[PDB]
Formats: C-alpha cells, sequence, structure tokens
C-alpha cells in the first residue's frame, strides 16, 4: 500500500518539525521499572502517582521550551494521564507546539496499535528490536518503520547499540547503519519522513568522539534523512552536551539535522530538584529548562 | 588495509578531479567505438587518426585545466605521443589535468602498473540477484584500485525502458552498490560515482529533481563527487541538466559534475572532420564545451 504524496507531506512536516531549529527530543517515556530507579536514585519511592507529578511539572514549564524541544516521547501510561486540572498530558504538550511521541516498544498488532495511537494524538513512534543478526533487526526495523508511515507516524529508527577501541566501535556502527538503511531501502521506506536515533561512537575527547561519530555517520546515513537525534545513554548532562556540540562542529559533510533525543541528560538535574516535594517546581523546571536550551545549542554548535 | 597514508592520497586525487566545477573527459573510447565516432564525420578509422584527434584535444590551451580536472584514456592511447614525440600521458600531467585509465583476475597487477605509468584513477562498468553481483563486482574492483593507489570510478547500470520509473530503479541499483562497497570496506572517501541521469516530456527541472532526489536517498555524503555520464544527451542537454541538477533545492553533500565523452567531443570532433587544417576550430568547440559544463557544475550556466 505505497504512500501517496499527501502521506509524505504529513510525515515530512513532522520529522522536520521535531528538529525544526535544533529542537531535540525529550525522553519522557521511561518504563514503569526504569522510572523506578530514576526516582529511586533521588531517595524517593517508585509510584504511579509520583510519576504524573514529575511529568505534569515538566510539560507545564513556560511555553518558551518549544524553542529547544521539538517533540517528546511517552511511555504508554503518560499518553493518557491528566494533569491536576484533569488536563491531558498529551494536550499540555500539543498546545505548546511540541509533538506527541509514543514508545511502541513483535510487529504483530503494530499496524493497528499505531492507527489508534495517531488518533490519540501521537505523530511518531519509537521502537528498538553476527551478519545474520545485523541483517535481522534491520529488516525488522524496515517493516516497523514502513508500518508507522502507513498510520501517519514518523519512525525513529533505532539501530541497537552493541571494552574495545573507538576505531572498533566506529567500524561496527558503520557496518550496522549500512545494513539498516540498505534494508530500509529494500522496504521502500520514505527516508524524508523518518528519523535516526544513533549512538555516539564512544569508548577520547568529544572532538575525537565527534570526529569518529560524524565520519562513520556520513559514510552511512543518507542526506535525505531530515535529522539524527542522538541518545545520551550513560552520558552525564554535561558530556551529552560537549559531544553533541563537537558533532555539530566536526569538519565533515553533514546534510542532516544533528539533534538530540535525551532523557537522562535532560531530566537528571530537574529530577533532583524535585525529590517528591512538588512545590519546588522552580528548581525542577529550572534544571530541565536549563538543559533543553543548552542541548538545543549543542544542536547548533553555538554552545 | 589502506593506511591513513593512502587514504590521504586516494582522497587528494578523488577530490582534485572534481575541484572547482571541474569534471572528467572520457577520451577512453575503445577502438571500435572511436571508429563509429570518426565514421560520423566520415573519417577513416586509423591508429593515427585517433592519435591525432586526441592529440588536438589534449593539446588545447592549458587553461583547459580550469574546466577539465581529469581525463580518462583508452589503453592504446595511454602510450601514444603527440606530433613531437611527447607523451599525451605527461602532456596532461604537466598541464594540470590528472590522467585516468580504463581498466576493462590480474586486475590488481595491472593497476600497480598503470599507477607506475602516471594513471591515478580507473574505470570499469559491469534482477535482484543480478544487481547484487553487479554491486559486488563493482566493489571488489573498487578495493583493488585503492589497493594499488588508484581512485575507482564506480559506474552503476540501467536500461532505456516514466521518470518515477527510472528513478525508483536508480535508487535500488544505487543502494546495492554503496551497501556492496560497505560490505567490502571500500574507503568511500577515495571514490567517485558515474551515475546516469534519472530521465512524457521532461524539463531539466524535473530530470534534475528526480535525479538529485534519488541521489540523496542512496549515495553517502562521504563520496566526494558524483560525475554524471551524458550517454545519449546532446552537449547542450548534458549541460542544462548538469546545471539544473546543481541548482535543485535539495541536499547535496557532494560535487555533482560531468564525466562526459559524446557531450564534450561531439562538436569538437565534427569541426575537425579529419582535416588537420581545422586544429584551430576543433580546439575551440572543445574548450567551449569544456568551460560550459564547468559552469553547469557551478549551476552558474546560462543558455541564450
Amino acid at each position: 500500500p505505497a504512500l501517496t504524496q499527501e502521506q509524505k507531506k504529513e510525515l515530512s512536516e513532522i520529522a522536520q518539525s521535531i528538529v525544526a531549529n535544533g529542537k531535540g527530543i525529550l525522553a519522557a517515556d521511561e518504563s514503569v521499572g526504569t522510572m523506578g530507579n530514576r526516582l529511586q536514585r533521588i531517595k524517593v519511592e517508585n509510584t504511579e502517582e509520583n510519576r504524573r507529578q514529575f511529568r505534569e511539572i515538566l510539560f507545564s514549564v513556560d511555553s518558551s521550551i518549544n524553542q529547544s524541544i521539538g517533540g517528546v516521547i511517552l511511555f504508554h501510561e503518560t499518553l493518557y494521564q491528566k494533569d491536576s486540572q484533569g488536563k491531558l498530558f498529551r494536550n499540555i504538550l500539543k498546545e505548546k507546539g511540541i509533538v506527541v511521541g509514543i514508545k511502541l516498544d513483535g510487529l504483530d498488532g503494530l499496524s493497528e496499535r499505531c492507527a489508534q495511537y495517531k488518533k490519540d494524538g501521537v505523530d511518531f513512534g519509537k521502537w528498538r528490536p553476527s551478519s545474520l543478526a545485523i541483517q535481522e533487526n534491520a529488516n525488522a526495523l524496515a517493516r516497523y518503520a514502513s508500518i508507522c508511515q502507513q498510520n501517519g507516524l514518523v519512525p525513529i529508527v533505532e539501530p541497537e547499540v552493541i571494552d574495545h577501541d573507538l576505531e572498533h566501535c566506529q567500524y561496527v556502527t558503520e557496518k550496522v547503519l549500512a545494513a539498516v538503511y540498505k534494508a530500509l531501502n529494500d522496504h521502500h521506506v520514505y527516508l524524508e519522513g523518518t528519523l535516526l536515533k544513533p549512538n555516539m561512537v564512544t569508548a577520547y575527547t568529544p572532538e575525537q568522539v565527534a570526529m569518529a561519530t560524524v565520519t562513520a555517520l556520513h559514510r552511512t546515513v543518507p542526506a535525505a534523512v531530515p535529522g539524527i537525534c542522538f541518545l545520551s545513554g550513560g552520558m552525564s548532562e554535561e558530556d551529552a552536551t560537549l559531544n553533541l556540540n563537537a558533532i555539530n562542529l566536526c569538519p565533515l559533510p553533514k546534510p542532516w539535522k544533528l539533534s538530540f533525543s535525551y532523557g537522562r541528560a535532560l531530566q537528571a538535574s530537574a529530577l533532583a530538584a524535585w525529590g517528591g516535594k512538588a512545590a519546588n517546581k522552580e528548581a525542577t523546571q529550572e534544571a530541565f529548562m536549563k538543559r533543553a536550551m543548552a542541548n538545543c545549542q549543542a544542536a547548533k554548535g553555538q554552545y
């Protein structure tokens, strides 16, 4: 059921708007379990309620945020939560211009689950599924990505990350990404209405990390991909910025928006500034709003 | 196992070819072909007639090195000498231009040799299965050149059989190849691509869009340059389209040049008509098409 020019228009508008000016993506979709340690770390208990609380706070921050955040991904749960005044978390973000994202993380029930998701205000989906192996999750992605685009969703293709050297990690990422896109072509996936969520070729200063990241990236990632928001993963809010800055500085061809799709580097500080106490929204919305702008500048190199 | 040392080279050469709106001349016509050419100007096919015409081209003013950054050559020709016993090979080396040989098991041996002779880049052109073998051959040879310090001009394929049709095909055939080159770990930065142009009536606008689209869907931003082949197009159209493609409002991380033959020698060969009296005229039309296309490569070209 190949896309019609119209479906592309829609897809394109979205993927492009999730990075429109350097606006990265927020990883506010952690699992019931993950959120648990996150909140746990701050010397607090993991409970459904206390979630809607740290999430209502973030999505409530000044509207200026839509200058650093182009879209936010949510766990199933949050996509339905109502803020204090019974306001849908969904709409608190939509109104302010941010785009609704949904963790779709088996391709069974996806062409159905997505169809619904779109109706429920979601415009893009996240999902992460040896030569044999490498080709597997690839054809997989390819299908899942082809599915989202059928239900007006914008696939954020995530190529799984797998003690060696940078040069090593670089060769693997390259070898992988090549299979990812090759497969994706095989499945006639509108690259324009897509988005890549790769890892930073890391173990080595940010420049060296960005020089080995972009390189491997430009040798593999097609110009037609509107943007590539990185995943912080184990990088301090201060290193997920340094690196993403150098990346947007590395002296090489870079036809795609070199954005971010952070969670630990966008919440951490704003996560401590809460600690259960729901009156210090300032400290919270302070530590969150401080990183969204900063890492919005990493996506510009003006950092 | 390319060393950061040869990559250095492979690239310098890869880029020096497509520097500033500069393209490649394909004077590599194989005997039989070259005769078909001369035959159109009613000129007998002789080892000499060939040697002369091509002598005229390569003998054109050195300012020809502002439009032509590299010339390909056919076996025979790599060893012929101009009227004064001088070598086209070196006539071109000294004249700025880089010399390129046409290569088409024993390959890697030949290369090192053609490298010793002054050639710094070569060429070799070839169903789901089909395209795969093509892709992979084009990749073995690719790494064989870089092994022997040459810059592999990857040439894909396609059949004359609308626009969106030739496009969709081009993108497949092009993914097979850059994927191929990856499985074989080909230093993409020491490469060059000679794609066809994705081409119901069509304006350079479209013919260029359909094309650049497909190109930025498949060909990596690491490839330093895409030198389109004009096969079939008039010298004029090869230019309108190379210009068009160069102005297309799309992303283009790579130089979009020309690696023309018919499009560059066409007129320059008809004005000579095999009469050594017109060496003058000939060199004009060449120089003319030579600069003309460079402009198209800068998108800076105007038809009147």
